[PDB]
């Protein structure tokens, strides 16, 4: 069946793992557990198509080129309460473009932790950025599960149209 190789990237502690686990195991992980590199394979049906989501959950800690080269689509995540994580996004996109020799790579910008009230990054800020990249912007919360499937499925549809 069709396999979609997705890679979740972004600064440390933004919730890359929490988002993935919610999608796969349907539960919110609320504990300190820094990732080195984990992969999740799940059979799913998206828009009537039977497919295998091969998800690579990466480390935020400063091996990148290797996984960016084989990835078909990327979920670039930042936390809406961490301005630095938002600014780091540029670095990730640039590295992905460089590795894939492409100006356009299936990508989705994800603003996570939208359940928190202490927001420091305005949605409009992220939307403008997303628009300049030419990619979708989706706000999520691994805690409430809002936008989770949305983020992942949109990335799949983006790969389908590339
Ligand atoms: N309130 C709230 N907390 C969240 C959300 N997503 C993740 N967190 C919390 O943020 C912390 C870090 O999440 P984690 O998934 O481990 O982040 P990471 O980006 O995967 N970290 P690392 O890059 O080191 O691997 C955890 O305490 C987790 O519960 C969210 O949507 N809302
Ligand atoms: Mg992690």
């Amino acid at each position: 069946m069709t396999e979609y190789k997705l890679v979740v990237v972004g600064a440390g502690g933004v919730g890359k793992s929490a988002l993935t686990i919610q999608l796969i195991q349907n539960h919110f992980v609320d504990e300190y557990d820094p990732t080195i590199e984990d992969s999740y394979r799940k059979q799913v049906v998206i828009d009537g198509e039977t497919c295998l989501l091969d998800i690579l959950d990466t480390a935020g800690q400063e091996m990148r080129d290797q996984y960016m080269r084989t990835g078909e689509g990327f979920l670039c995540v930042f936390a809406i309460n961490n301005t630095k994580s938002f600014e780091d996004i540029h670095q990730y996109r640039e590295q992905i473009k460089r590795v894939k020799d492409s100006d356009d790579v299936p990508m989705v910008l994800v603003g996570n932790k939208c359940d928190l009230a202490a927001r420091t990054v305005e949605s409009r800020q992220a939307q403008d950025l997303a628009r300049s990249y030419g990619i979708p912007y989706i706000e999520t919360s691994a805690k409430t599960r809002q936008g989770v499937e949305d983020a992942f499925y949109t990335l799949v549809r983006e790969i389908r149209q590339h």
